């Protein structure tokens, strides 16, 4: 089967890689506005329904090809989504809106042992980011693939919290302890990349765009052979796990020191090797109009001793080295922009290895 | 679990019935016109996107509420979907279009054991229709029930053969023996009503809305325990299986003498009995806009021995009654029109029984 992968780190053999192209600003609605930083909410209230600025989206894509040059050289095959205008304006029966972009595969698609999965997504404007995807997934299902897509949400008014009072981050954070999100229970919703694979153990957490109903789906479609736990941590990214939990080989995991897990002791009781990276040296005065500075530990592992890692982020490399994990570095700071590093970028189709158990 | 239903006949417990409301005559595009008689091709043509003639539909309203009042008398729990206005204009990257209606609820869902599976459609028309059955579903699954969603269409003009030489249903019969249908296998696209259930086997017929694509979908998802055959019929009916080769016990089907299977001898080896229904006396006056008069023989199976069946329909309730069945006679003329009878008007949610083998 062309798909076929259990974790985080076996051998890559097969990548789907991301692309910049025609990425439009979301319209500024409240799921937005609870996904990013106060910092950029008046440049979605402008540029809401626009392409993202085109020399910055240039710069990206020159980036991403060299990302993908490597991969190649590293003995990766290479898939991309197609290109598609996300300028469009889309209406269904609830709600009327223009698309994002196929940048990120992996809040879209995850791929658990002989199966791809497309996640319901959250977000109004990333309703119909699937179908840049589906050339790629139809000719996996035409090679033997299992293909499965989540129900998607009607994304009407009663999945949100019109009225979610946040003023800045710091009240998201209070919010979020609370138990409260942008995103109510009403139907499943979810975003793949809140979910972190080791085997037969799933991580996920309870975001402002993965709802307890979308986790709760996916616990029951992949039982018995998967358990999918529900973690948690201090003042949580808005939306994906792998910024500040990212699981880099059997019982080794980057613990964001910024977002600590409620349940670490869960880990060191298993035995597991908890790691916190040293801080990021992006520029403060460089745009992220989504994600945080942490995509520097948003990494991707070729094997359990080879990490594609940020260029410009030597420290972390320098911890890396230390464990005997060679670096490889590539810069994709333009890329980073647009809220994703390494694995977010990519969507891992194929590893080298088998359904094991690291939690015992 | 609320959901549970193995097959056609075993003793009924809960279903859903559909609703007339609101339902919309869809614009006459390739894939209307092959599923429909050439006599109401111009109707197609000039009422487009208007509602059904308002006057027929009230009474098919009056007559599915008879329906349900005497499904709660046989002990049957009745669910309804949400009303919804079905002339909505929606659009989608790929098209635009208004809808249809929800009163075939046979269509879109099918119930596998515990699984209730939404199919994806293959009409523009009906690309939303799963929004009414939403609030249904979310409760089923609060109760524990499993639901899928079968992979969503782009319905590009791609999936459709814009040019299918059809100028009378005498050649897309011609067509349909020579494995041309106006649908592609660009990507997978069915009705549930192609599939009928026997337990740990199912049959389906690629028609002009269920392609193989779509066929190897079901296959593959439910697979190894559920084994899906593809049967085919001379003279198929354009889309949908339940009037043409209905199962109504185990080891008994009610075979069409129109519409004869080419796979007959695989029954008839497993000693199944082949029960072939007297004709239709519906008035070729009467309006079938959908569908054609065998819709006689869409009865639907309270258990094995008690069959809701046409009232007008006096030469197959006595078929019936030779055989010891209990005939529970219900008028639905008006609603037939609709191209629905008892088996397309309700999908069986749970049955009282167990997963058994009928073809040994």
């Amino acid at each position: 089967c062309p798909v076929s992968s259990y974790n985080e780190w076996d051998p890559l053999e097969e990548v789907i890689v991301g692309r910049a192209e025609n990425a439009c600003v979301p319209p500024f609605t409240i799921e937005v506005k609870a996904n990013t930083y106060e910092k950029y909410w008046p440049f979605y209230q402008k540029q809401g329904g626009h392409y993202f600025p085109k020399d910055h989206l240039k710069k990206a894509v020159a980036e991403i090809e060299e990302m993908c040059n490597i991969l190649k050289t590293e003995g990766v095959t290479v898939r991309r989504p197609d290109p598609i205008d996300w300028s469009l304006k889309y209406k269904t029966p609830d709600f009327e809106s223009t698309g994002l972009y196929s940048a990120m595969p992996r809040d879209i698609l995850i791929v658990v042992g002989n199966e791809i999965i497309e996640a319901p997504m959250a977000w109004r404007s990333r309703f119909f980011e699937y179908r840049a995807y589906r050339s790629i997934i139809k000719d996996y299902f035409h090679r033997g693939a299992k293909w499965t897509t989540a129900p998607k949400p009607t994304m009407a008014d009663e999945l949100y919290n019109q009225d979610y009072p946040i003023h800045s981050v710091e009240d998201r954070h209070k919010l979020a302890a609370q138990g409260k999100f942008v995103t109510t229970e009403f139907e499943p919703c979810f975003d793949a990349a809140d979910f972190i694979r080791a085997g037969r153990d799933i991580f996920a957490q309870r975001s402002q765009v993965t709802n307890y109903l979308g986790i709760e789906w996916m616990r029951r479609h992949l039982a018995p052979d998967y358990r999918v736990h529900i973690i948690s941590f201090k003042d949580p990214n808005p939306m994906h796990i792998d910024a500040t939990f990212n699981i880099i080989g059997p019982g080794i995991v980057l613990s964001n020191p910024d977002r600590p897990c409620h349940q670490i002791d869960l880990f060191k009781k298993a035995g597991w090797t908890i790691i916190t990276p040293p801080t990021p040296i992006i520029p403060d005065d460089h745009p992220l109009w989504m994600s945080s500075k942490w995509l520097s530990m948003n990494v991707l592992m070729l094997d359990e001793k080879r990490v594609m890692v940020d260029a410009n982020e030597v420290p972390i490399q320098k911890m890396f080295e230390k464990l005997g994990i060679t670096t490889i570095k590539v810069n994709i700071r333009n890329a980073n922009s647009l809220g994703g590093g390494f694995h977010c970028w990519t969507c891992d189709v194929r590893r080298r290895g088998t359904l094991q158990s690291y939690l015992d």
